[PDB]
């Protein structure tokens, strides 16, 4: 399964650790994504990183890259960039709170969490990760947008973020 | 009890300059000896939408039992989500009282004013600046004659108990 | 009940970077599901830590393949479970539940971007002196490790403010 849930009853939702690409940004299996969401009271503590492995991911054409995990209003996964687009518990306990992070609110500052990091861990390549909560007009979502450098390989190091949950 | 928060809301709940001029989110969740905290602050009325100063500070102060004494919230809404208060207070050995100036009492966050990439700002979260009891202080950079809004951010500190 | 590995909060130097007890380190790791939430800060107290000779400073905690601590910069290696989190004498715990995942953060992988977590902060909290903390997972070729490297300013005191980071665990 692409996203899997693990007990403390479910306390972790993650992409299982892998040594191989598990994600499709531009072409199939072109990248290795880690995404892990763990519940701590009203918070989800999230970690994310994304390593380019093949194709355009190793020779970027654009100055940013975005992916999104979208869920319906019950918290069921609808879509993700994962090669294994599947899921295998109260899902709303992991969804971003829709009162605080209003649906369709990507333009609202409080729906966005900004992280400074460095492309490929190179300090001469500062980039910014924007994590957005509930950009989707219905249901729930988590969006990740990183800046990038054209004609260079993409890799975003380990990062983390936190949001308040729906339940 | 794992969470202390101001409950999620979409209407103003906070008073920085005038009553109910802003929407504050502050949530503290306990994970062992840590509190994981999140905060954001959105201006909605008055000077918060047309700033007069280039920084904005708010503070939550608590007594030596962990009871809230003062905050900028319009109503007494900082509460247990629907208990030992000291398990949520910043550790007073590591973060000495009256320690606003001590580096280890301060936690820095980089963000962007109104999420605008031309407006990088710093948030300084300070533990136990108060001379007695406990405190959490937040100070953000701002730009005069512009609206203030600080995006979602987070921080982490070690607890007293 | 055991959720925390730490060096205890103290007001006295507890750490040796260049000379014995020259610094005050805080390091605390708390488990939340498949994550560790970590906090760290480092304050120079004496000697070269108050008058730096180099432009970066690094310390490392190494562990064996069971998660047992092998080396650290702490005087007497005072890094263990938080007292009072269990009523049992000599409480047991799964140390691998605190170790950085070795599939995601491969051993000897310090050159791999996903093994590194970058934090911006300010030297001595002076906002004119931005510095970068690099936390590296499993740099060591064997066992597990957490490495911390801060940039520094020569001929000045070193102190890094409160910071935090997060990684996925082995178990
Ligand atoms: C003397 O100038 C400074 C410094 O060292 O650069 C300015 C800096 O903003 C300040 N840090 C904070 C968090 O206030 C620091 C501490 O007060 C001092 O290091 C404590 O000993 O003093
Ligand atoms: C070629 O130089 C660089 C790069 O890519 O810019 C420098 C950068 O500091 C380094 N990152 C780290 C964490 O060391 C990176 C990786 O080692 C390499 O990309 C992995 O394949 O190599
Ligand atoms: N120096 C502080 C107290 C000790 C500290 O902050 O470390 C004060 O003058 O209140």
């Amino acid at each position: 399964s692409g996203i899997e849930g693990r007990p403390y009853g479910i306390q972790t939702l993650w992409t299982p650790p892998t040594s191989n690409p598990n994600c499709t940004v531009y072409t199939e299996s072109d990248s290795l994504l880690s995404l892990c969401l763990t519940k701590c009271g009203a918070h989800v503590l999230g970690s994310v990183s994304l390593t380019g492995v093949a194709g355009t991911m190793t020779n970027m054409a654009e100055t940013s890259l975005a992916i999104e995990f979208t869920f319906d209003d019950t918290g069921k996964l609808l879509h993700s960039p994962l090669v294994n687009n599947t899921f295998s518990y109260n899902a709303l306990a992991f969804m971003p709170n829709s009162t605080l992070y209003a649906r369709g609110g990507s333009g609202e500052p409080r729906n966005n969490y900004y992280v400074q990091t460095y492309l490929r861990g190179n300090v001469q390549r500062p980039i910014t990760l924007t994590v957005t909560f509930n950009s989707a007009a219905t249901g729930y979502s988590l969006s990740f947008k990183w800046t990038a450098v054209v004609r260079e390989k993409f890799a975003a190091p380990a990062t983390s973020f936190c949001y308040i949950t729906e339940q």
